[PDB]
């Protein structure tokens, strides 16, 4: 059971959940109402300022892939707009430290949504703009990446939706179509979408930068002493996307080596999607000088 779709397929899929997600009836001050604003300017973007500049077809637009929350806001949406503008080349710049359910996670949705996947190779020690340099040898035609960073993510204040690289990368425009998303999009859509996302955040990760350096976030650590947290995603989650048997879909477990570190701690967490605050989105982190 790989839960695999053709390209085609996997794009329908994600042109129907973002328009039912879109025709959700919701209040003007909801966290609702403010992603579907948030989906309308990543269409615009992709559909009248992407698609007609650059194909997505013919190898000009890869699309960088690394498994995480924002990736696959990202690639549901890019997929949603390539169904909608006609009716995939993706590359992950791999790491020595990176989680094992994340990796296992990026193989999955490869196979489910029909990517075309390049990793670099997470056992030589190089930059992430060298290790694209190298990409640009294999890939030469290719003249823009889809990069789903948002404003609040770290480096991502003088960011714009379209945008060429710096000097020590190889030249590409960068496609930077979510950067007015907050946290709280992210997860209301993501959890509606009723696709499958990396299982750690099941787990309390609110972030997934290392294996070393990355905890679940204290924030959402569960105490008898502390008010519990309110979910602002009950609609979302109970009245997620129905898929049809085509389309059906399971979460994968996390990896065995990091459900051992997760029971290690000795604590429960929230999962990730009970913190909405962008500024603690990176607090779960060891302690370091
Ligand atoms: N190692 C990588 N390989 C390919 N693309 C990457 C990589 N790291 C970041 N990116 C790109 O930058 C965007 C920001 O992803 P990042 O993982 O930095 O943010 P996030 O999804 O908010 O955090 P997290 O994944 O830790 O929950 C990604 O959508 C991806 O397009």
């Amino acid at each position: 059971g790989a839960m695999v779709m053709r390209l085609g397929d996997a794009a329908e899929l994600c042109y129907n959940l973002t328009s039912s997600y879109l025709q959700i009836a919701a209040e003007s001050d909801s966290i609702i109402a403010q992603t579907q604003r948030a989906i309308n300017t990543t269409k615009s973007i992709l559909i009248n300022e992407t698609f007609p500049k650059w194909s997505p077809l013919n190898g000009e637009i890869s699309f960088s892939y690394n498994g995480g929350k924002d990736c696959q806001v990202l690639l549901l949406l890019y997929l949603s707009c390539l169904w909608e503008y006609y009716i995939l080349p993706t590359v992950f710049i791999d790491h020595d430290d990176t989680f094992k359910t994340l990796e296992n996670f990026i193989e999955e949705t490869s196979l489910r949504y029909s990517l075309s996947l390049y990793e670099s190779d997470r056992d030589k020690c190089e930059t992430m703009a060298e290790a694209f340099e190298t990409f640009l040898q294999v890939f030469p035609e290719t003249k823009a990446i889809v990069i789903g960073i948002r404003h609040t993510d770290p480096f991502g204040e003088h960011l714009k939706p379209i945008q060429k690289t710096d000097a020590n990368w190889p030249d590409f425009y960068r496609l930077q179509p979510l950067l007015h998303w907050n946290l709280a999009n992210i997860w209301s859509f993501l959890l509606y979408s009723n696709e499958p996302i990396c299982e750690l955040y099941r787990y309390g990760f609110t972030s997934l930068g290392n294996v070393e350096e990355t905890l679940p976030n204290p924030h959402l650590r569960k105490d008898k002493n502390s008010t519990p947290l309110k979910l602002n995603f009950e609609w979302e989650i109970e009245n997620r996307y129905k898929h049809n048997e085509v389309t059906k879909a399971e979460p994968i477990p996390i990896a065995d080596e990091d459900l051992v570190k997760i029971e290690n701690l000795h604590e429960d967490y929230y999962p990730g999607w009970y913190l909405v605050d962008d500024k603690l989105e990176r607090a779960g982190r060891i302690k370091k000088k």
